[PDB]
């Protein structure tokens, strides 16, 4: 079944198809190399600038029930957990995270438990404004996560404090992580200052969200592309379609998509493991 | 059964009779109140002490199979990791943390992914020695916890470096956390320089591991009693008997058995909950 399903809490909002939903999630996650045996015992902590919206309008005024992705939010978040590094989450807004549960993957004896003991995180995040106006060469952060999920799609790209915040890490050389729809956060830089210029990374294709639709992952189109949006802000995009590959880009580590999330874990936790 | 079990890894070594095993032990935890929904986001993390040999000797020559209790480690350390604070192991040689596996609550959905995802800590602990070397008034540790188990009774009462890390948290204003035998590292603080005299504590009575050898729960009795040389180092043990309950005497919280864990835990995390 290709038909988008109903979500009754919001006024024409809709989840995505059957069919989509299992051609793109599993009651179970690909999480893999978790082998850390010499985990760091510092005090930076990875920063996850995370989605406080659910629903994202279509090119037909129906509203998308999207969020973050907890695959993508997750897996990387695991492996960098297991290597000693501890996470912080903060929203725009200061709501709780808004996440894609129709793509959680309930029946993962790993995951799961991740989860259910770090929810509060997520569900009391923190203001970014706060945590900006912090921000000092000393913040012990190491590293700001933005995770996927078409969530990341709304709010972020036009946030004057998710820029800052960017602005702050790659001046004080910390790591940048994402993958999915995540960068499109990037764009909150394409209005000056923009340290992220000549960086190759890997993002979802607009392609892909280009047809999607045509299986009912949304029940519409997109009002805008964001990949085209950071081509023009001077990043390179990798990939042109989808391929779960993740790249490196001096600290700037991201993948494609749900299939990228442990790879992206496993170079993230790895490569931070060196740094510090 | 109240026979001692044989530990083929060692010379004359038992671990606790079938009978006592099931006594004291459950496949499942009683991990209950985990209910924090404004978890710390601070940087102060728990410095866990713990023992880094399994084998403690008896009146009779035998050795007895013992080592850290899993219930007493990790009940608390549950508590006050959802609570916001993460926990950093230390052991006085380095060498791995040595855990009374009998007691582990095998089949325990949310226990045994909490030891999982932070095994690493205590497989790869750090030495005591270099902890104690960095303590300054800035040291960002909030509490030491002294997890329970026999294996408390080996090493640390005589480590120069408990002593230390113990006067460095007191002098501090800093929490000191404990059940079981683990107070008995307390007694580090025998020769000279005691701030935890007139502190009251509850842990295991001496009356206690006088009798569960009477059962195998050890292949013989103690070679000393810890709890009267904690009353003659001026300590106040509430107790005399076992009633898992918890007491709290000015920063200094403590349980008397693995059935004070959870709500030493629960103590624990409220009152630092409430401190940061």
């Amino acid at each position: 079944s290709k038909n988008p399903q109903v979500d009754i809490a919001e006024d024409n909002a809709f989840f995505p198809s059957e069919y989509s939903l299992s051609q793109y999630t599993s009651p179970v996650s690909d999480l893999d190399g978790v082998d850390y045996p010499k985990p760091y015992r510092g005090k930076h902590k990875i920063l996850v600038i995370a989605a406080d919206e659910r629903y994202l309008p279509t090119d037909n005024g129906k509203l998308f029930s999207t969020g973050n992705h907890p695959i993508e939010t997750l897996l990387p978040l695991y492996h960098l957990h297991a290597a000693g590094f501890e996470f912080e989450v903060a929203t725009i807004s200061g709501l709780m995270t808004k996440f894609e549960y129709w793509a959680m993957p309930q029946k993962d004896e790993k995951v799961m438990p991740f989860f259910e003991q770090h929810k509060s995180l997520f569900r009391n995040p923190k203001k970014l404004a706060d945590v900006v106006a912090s921000l000092n060469a000393d913040s012990e952060y190491a590293a700001i996560f933005v995770p996927g999920g078409h969530g990341a799609l709304i709010g972020l790209p036009e946030s004057q404090d998710v820029a800052a915040a960017l602005q702050w890490a790659i001046k004080n050389d910390r790591f940048v992580i994402s993958l999915c729809h995540g960068p499109a956060a990037f764009l909150a830089l394409r209005h000056g200052d923009n340290p992220l210029n000549g960086y190759s990374i890997c993002a979802f294709p607009d392609a892909a969200d280009k047809q999607t639709p045509e299986i009912g992952y949304m029940p519409g189109h997109l009002t805008w592309y964001f990949g085209e949006e950071l081509k023009k802000m001077g990043m390179n995009i990798i990939n042109d379609d989808i391929t779960g590959r993740v790249h490196k880009d001096r600290k700037l580590l991201t993948g494609d998509s749900p299939f990228a999330a442990n790879a992206l874990g496993k170079l993230a936790a790895q490569e931070m493991l060196a740094a510090y």
